[PDB]
């Protein structure tokens, strides 16, 4: 009837991966969304993927904020949505990243939130929770935890630059980064340094990656 | 209680044809339509009407999303609205065209939606998802598939001008168009190319018509 | 539970006049009315009261949307709620006037609505409907059925001024009124020419009455 | 299920202080707010809290409507929440405060609202209704009864001047005040006269206190 998440779509019978309709306890309008029914027993919400280079992710705040691309491709499901969904109960993030030569890793974290205790989560810049890595990719994101979401167009991070301009992203910017996963899509190494889709811990600063999907299931 | 659509309101036992309330998946406020009980059976939700060139289409983009004119006369039900009813299920569309000759024709089309996977739906421009032509009016609307929704003040379209603007209307264009049912009422045969109420298939690109009503229905 | 509006609110058994909560079919959110328990067995949804000159009425577009002062006292509830309310039912509306001499008179109208088949109301100027007069105070708004509310920020009335600014008031203006509600507390008999709180049928162009409440309930 | 507030979330069986989730009758999407289940028996609903001057509060009427800070430290619920919480049902106020010297106080109020009566809460500066002073710290709220909502860039005081702007706060200030509980963190005693976190009956007008929390029960 009514699934919060891609985890009660599962629950509710439905095996095959697509898009699904679900219902925020704070978002009651419903959006719809990528579920993978796939990994790891399935129920995993979609909110980031990278394949192809066919989507523009330099994009401003109110783009990050609503979200852009299409959920058949890539995508960003918008800070509002991954609010609405992380607030509700206590999810992991899966990270599955794929480099040009057949390669494969994937980083979990046990823990992932964004503006977690924000009375208003766009004005305190959707600010990341996590914790607990596991995987093969290694951890290039418990550095960002407690960071705030830096956009061009509006700069929250530790740096005297705005990091999403430098090194040409959208991300929960330090000073400033060991992942970069909106970054440009450059396909591969790089000249430039680390302004494609990095995850520094499995291909370093000079790796833009081929594909990448950041998706969340309640524990 | 709380039809999705004219269908709903059709097999809940009302039978006359008029202004209903529906309440789409995503849309729970819901808002009223006209609703055709008539046409192959009925519960056809209408989206689009011309017939007396009473109420000015040539609008800019705000108003081709949030809809204007009146259920009961011309109107444009607005992209927002129609993105909501045809992402809720599986739509068919029906277009009913009438000339100044006493003529009528008609274009069923099998499958029909405004930005099925789009994160943001007028961020992507409403995107036509349109296929399996049948009917009597013959098809001018499969070319415009996967186009954006272009008006005279947002152009998405492949022309190197704004399609919009050039043929006085609003619609998927492309380069430009093989119909252009959002154009001006100009009363039959004129002069100027392309810029009336134009079905190309049916009375070519020099002769606006004097009635057309899109509307759509589930499969 | 959900009373749609105040004949609801009475019909489940609250019978004193007062601030209640309603919640109608296209506004889920609800919001709070004046209900008035004792006019001609009850349940009216007040919309307008004017009582003292405490509240300024001479108020642009996005204040008659939105609407103004307290239900306690003084006020306009909107034309987003008030078109919310009358899209739901058939309503009647009940006019209550007052002058400063002890007088008291009143206007029913049969039928009245506000954007009734307006796919966007606002956008449409939130045209009147209004038919079958009875009453004590005459006729003085049959002549507005049809007209565009407009505002002095918003002309949208069939005269060469703007009425609004014209008649210090806020209406459904043609060329311009007969009745003038909420135009300014004047107090009585005046110099200037129909810009009070005018029902021209009962005390003429330059009377402006002491009280004044505008409301509906279904028939 | 769906609890309206604090007290809801108490009776149905939560008894941690903590972060919740509330549904106030006319904000159905709900919010999360932090509730007090210790003090008197529990079920307070948090909408302020001081204490250790880690939030800025000197900030303008958007984010006075809005809300900011975090549920879990310091923070404003926003006046929107605050009247969708205040106007559902008849609320008593709690005021927590505390010194830098391990001095604690506190001010019970039998009835507190923000825009009680307002058609458009917002427009009307979220009037406060406060009555029934009990308690250790004295009476510094009753002053303000009756009185708008004023930021340094939204003036609704009783002075010629702007309050907020003079006494670096947003309050219901009148000609000024006797409270300034969202006043610059001074910590204690200060030179610069009531432009402080005050409360005027306990600590006097040069006193900024160490922790503040406003919050609301049903009675
Ligand atoms: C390396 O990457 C591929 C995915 O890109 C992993 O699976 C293999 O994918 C290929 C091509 O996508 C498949 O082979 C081809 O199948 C298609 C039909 O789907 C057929 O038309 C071609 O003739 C060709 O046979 C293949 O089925 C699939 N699995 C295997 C065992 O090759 C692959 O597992 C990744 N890792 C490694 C170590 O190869
Ligand atoms: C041609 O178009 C008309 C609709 O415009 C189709 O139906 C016919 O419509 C006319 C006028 O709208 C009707 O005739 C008139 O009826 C009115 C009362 O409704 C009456 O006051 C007049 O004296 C006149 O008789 C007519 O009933 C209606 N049907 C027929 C059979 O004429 C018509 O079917 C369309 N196609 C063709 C091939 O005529
Ligand atoms: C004329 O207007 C009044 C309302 O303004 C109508 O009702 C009468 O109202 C007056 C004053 O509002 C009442 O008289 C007073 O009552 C108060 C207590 O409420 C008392 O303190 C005073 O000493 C005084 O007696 C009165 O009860 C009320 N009804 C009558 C019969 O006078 C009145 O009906 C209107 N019409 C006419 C033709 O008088
Ligand atoms: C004065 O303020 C304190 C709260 O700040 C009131 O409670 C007392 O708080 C202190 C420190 O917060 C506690 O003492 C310490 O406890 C911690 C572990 O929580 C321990 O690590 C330290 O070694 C130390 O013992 C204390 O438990 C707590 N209660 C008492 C009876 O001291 C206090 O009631 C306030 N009022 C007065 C008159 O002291
Ligand atoms: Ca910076
Ligand atoms: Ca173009
Ligand atoms: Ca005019
Ligand atoms: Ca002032």
């Amino acid at each position: 009837s009514r699934p919060r998440d891609c985890l009660d779509v599962l629950l509710s019978g439905q095996q095959d991966d697509g898009v699904y309709s679900v219902f925020p306890t704070h978002y009651p309008a419903g959006f719809q969304v990528y579920c993978d029914m796939r990994t790891d027993g399935g129920g995993w919400t979609v909110f980031q993927r990278r394949e192809d280079g066919s989507v523009n992710f330099f994009r401003g705040w109110d783009a990050y904020r609503d979200g852009f691309g299409r959920l058949t491709g890539e995508h960003w499901l918008g800070l509002k949505r991954i609010h609405a969904l992380t607030t509700q109960a206590a999810y992991e993030l899966h990270v599955d990243l794929e480099d040009f030569e057949n390669g494969t890793a994937y980083a979990r974290y046990g823990s992932f939130g964004v503006g977690l205790f924000s009375v208003d989560p766009e004005e305190d810049g959707y600010p990341l929770t996590v914790a607990d890595y596991s995987g093969t990719a290694g951890d290039s994101l418990l550095k960002h935890s407690g960071m705030r979401f830096t956009t061009k167009d509006r700069d929250s991070d530790h740096s005297e630059n705005n990091c999403a301009a430098f090194y040409r992203g959208a991300w929960w910017y330090r000073n400033c980064h060991t992942s970069n996963l909106n970054g440009q899509y450059l396909r591969g190494a790089h000249a430039s340094y680390a302004d494609g889709v990095e995850w520094s811990s499995w291909t370093g600063w000079q790796y833009s990656l081929k594909f990448s999907e950041m998706k969340i299931r309640p524990v």
